[PDB]
DNA sequence: ATTAGTTA
DNA sequence: TAACTAAT
DNA sequence: ATTAGTTA
DNA sequence: TAACTAAT
């Protein structure tokens, strides 16, 4: 039971996650760029009831916090089913075309998996849950995401904001692997054996033998729950010969 | 009066064309061509008593004859003004889909005033009327081009066709071209001097001298007139220093 | 609720 | 040009 | 009356 | 996809 050997490595146990050794990041925009405010879209009860629970969670977590500012962006009351639950999105194009452009330094999945030596046929794979939100964003920063929110009998005064990097940012994917790549820099370093692939927050560990990718994985756990991650315990897939990564299926150095 | 010094080369005077030293033309079928036999659309009065006088003169002229043919094109009403006289615009569309195709040698009106040399400022312009009718079309050929007639109270049995190269015909412009350019060869071979532009059939003749242009011009009108090809006194623009050809206006070496 | 892009 | 299609 | 091609 | 545009 690795979920009892590695309590502060799983979102499960562990509590929501903070890259402690990563600086609240800041976000350059465009010379030319100005705040843009979008009003919100009126919303129906019964979306904001669906999301409300979200909303309230979030704040009590810290990582949405009251604020006024200049810039806002509309929230979508998005139902993932055909007519059911509710969740939040966050319309931030007119935010990311304002912010400055970086390199896409995420490698797509084809060349990434090119990196998989046919000699490590034991994988390990896990999904590092809410990533975005363990990374800090400057409270410089903060204001430029801005969103309305109130609850039609007693609430918040009007707008919120995030204190982590967040869903639907243009650069979120990049700085995010980015973070991790310098959080695990030394990992890889201690283990010149071991293959390691990132993918944003999804993560693939090779070894040769089942041991290696045992006590691989047992060092990869505890290295990740330490800097202020948290894997999906549920979705885990432990030393298997056998894995999905990336919508591919690797059993045998195929695919 | 060039009307009066030459009758055999106006269209005016001479009668109707004939390239006497042309012999019928044969047109060659693609390999894999069968004849095709598209029933004629239902023609109101209006249209067919406005067809019929143009119908009777070509008749009358021989352009047109009586035939029983496996070929058959629609005829199509097309009244130029917005409402008023009708002419007869047969569909050979079908027709030169199975023709085959020869080589584009009629070259576009830009390269031909390329050959304008600046030291010929008199220039002479004629338009042969009715140019493609002045060629005949050997019997093999004729029933390709048939087409449905009818008089509601007597008339002609059912089909007719030309005896002519016909309007519609996609190879006409290009034979009629090469006809002509065989017909005035010798004229160029016993006028080095002079310049003679053709363009299906329109003729620009120049020269240095109101002198050359004007003998020139004689030379080529009697020439003309002996071969069975006839010009529009009308639209006869005779030794000037600006005219109008192929839709410019040739002024002092310009356009 | 909008929109940048692709298809009909 | 109108419809779709995906995306935030 | 149809149609091959180009634009909306 | 619908409309035009030219052409026979």
């Amino acid at each position: 039971t690795w979920l009892s050997d590695f309590p502060q490595a799983w979102a499960e146990t562990g509590g929501m996650g903070l890259a402690v050794r990563q600086a609240p990041l800041i976000i350059p925009l465009k010379a030319t760029s100005t705040p843009v405010s979008i009003k919100q879209y009126p919303m129906s009860q019964e979306a904001r009831l669906g999301i409300k629970p979200h909303i309230q969670r979030l704040l009590d977590q810290g990582i949405l916090v009251p604020c006024q500012s200049p810039w806002n962006t509309p929230l979508l009351p998005v139902k993932k089913p055909g007519t059911n639950d509710y969740r939040p999105v966050q319309d931030l194009r007119e935010v990311n075309k304002r912010v400055e452009d970086i390199h896409p330094t995420v490698p797509n999945p084809y060349n990434l998996l090119s990196g998989l030596p046919p000699s490590h046929q034991w994988y390990t794979v896990l999904d590092l849950k809410d990533a975005f939100f363990c990374l800090r964003l400057h409270p410089t920063s903060q204001p430029l995401f801005a969103f309305e929110w109130r609850d039609p009998e007693m609430g918040i005064s009007g707008q919120l904001t995030w204190t982590r990097l967040p869903q639907g940012f243009k650069n979120s994917p990049t700085l995010f692997d980015e973070a991790l790549h310098r959080d695990l820099a030394d990992f890889r370093i201690q283990h010149p054996d071991l293959i390691l692939l990132q993918y944003v927050d999804d993560l693939l560990l090779a070894a040769t033998s089942e041991l290696d990718c045992q006590q691989g994985t047992r060092a990869l756990l505890q290295t990740l729950g330490n800097l202020g991650y948290r894997a999906s315990a549920k979705k885990a897939q432990i030393c298997q010969k056998q894995v999905k990564y990336l919508g591919y299926l690797l059993k045998e150095g195929q695919r």
